[PDB]
């Protein structure tokens, strides 16, 4: 009954990891914003309009799934949303901890929000996005990981 | 725009941590149905009967939640409650593999079956019936850790 997720990241580039994530998100909730996080300490390979249009052209045929930028807390994102739900992917265990971190701090700022955690496709569980830009700087094919449009993107990028 | 859960479990018993996770679950799907394994591979403390007693009383306050006994493969209970969504407790880093083993499984048995983790609150972060019973085997207090119906029931086992 009206349920509102996010789904922050930095999504630098965007994966067909993430795109399984928020379809199968997209899938069980009302509506999911794939929250993109503007500035992130890490330099990202492309600026924040850049992700976004990306994302946006990945899930595009996502009816009811929004790409927004936000550069706040996720916390504060969500509540400001109105998403009482927040998705975040477990790929491996090392991740485990810190997400179980990232949850109770979440929980500490806003108790309404509940994060909900989901698993990649045995497909892409071994993909890094940056195991596939490292990969791609040193000129190998990363085709099979990335939608049509971010691998053109990337190629582009490395010239 | 219909989203229907199982959360399958032994529940001997029913602890506070699995009242916290149905809670949850409920409050994001439309139905859930608590899923009480008849046959577990260990011999249980409680019966299957008064595993489903114990669980009803726990979760009456709970207006779109059944408890309902099965002895199948939760893959095939799913299909035949025509669930689309399987609720997991994901407490700790160990168990973590095992859930990954058992979605990817889930996965192959029943491919429109979405596996969804949830953290517990940290105050149930470190419990188990296992170590519950342990406890009060060995004549310990284990009334914050257990429903009161829940914890009379238990109290009465031992005695």
């Amino acid at each position: 009954m009206s349920t509102k997720a996010i789904y922050p990241g930095t999504f630098d580039p965007i994966t067909n990891g993430h795109i399984d994530i928020v379809t199968r998100a997209a899938s069980m909730f009302d509506k999911v914003v794939l929250a993109i996080a503007a500035s992130p300490s890490k330099k990202p390979m492309f600026s924040l309009d850049e992700r976004i249009a990306l994302a946006e052209q990945a899930t595009a045929h996502l009816v009811n799934v929004e790409v927004i930028g936000f550069s706040d807390l996720m916390a504060n994102f969500a509540r400001a949303q109105q998403a009482n739900i927040l998705i975040r992917g477990l790929r491996a265990v090392a991740d485990f901890e810190y997400e179980m971190q990232l949850a109770h701090m979440n929980r500490h700022l806003m108790p309404t929000l509940e994060s909900v955690f989901l698993m990649p496709c045995k497909e892409w569980s071994f993909i890094s996005s940056s195991l596939v830009k490292e990969v791609a700087r040193h000129q190998g094919d990363v085709s099979h990981f990335l939608p049509a449009n971010v691998h053109q993107a990337l190629l582009n990028k490395l010239k």
